């Protein structure tokens, strides 16, 4: 007998690596990522939702790196699961 006012929602965002280094090779794959929201979107184009990793470093080696969501303005977030991940970074092209 009420309106809005349901569980919040759960959807996966494709996890993309973003400022990828040029010439560099990740040596590991992207899963996507579960996320929680203490709000009620039934809509609102989920299409435009997808998280993202900054790589403002490049170098053979196995950094954590955190999850990186996309501001809301409207919603507000509750935690991600995981909230880092291990990505295995190999260097491409050997030389000239």
């Amino acid at each position: 007998s009420s309106q809005t006012l349901d569980r919040d929602p759960t959807l996966t965002l494709s996890l993309i690596a973003k400022n990828t280094p040029a010439n560099s090779m990740i040596m590991t794959k992207l899963p996507s990522v579960r996320v929680k929201t203490e709000g009620y979107n039934p809509s609102i184009n989920v299409n435009e939702l997808f998280a993202y990793v900054d790589l403002s470093g490049s170098e053979p080696g196995e950094h954590d790196y955190e999850v990186k969501v996309e501001p809301i303005p409207n919603i507000k977030i509750v935690e991600i699961s995981p909230r880092v991940v291990t990505l295995q970074l190999e260097h491409h092209h050997h030389h000239h």
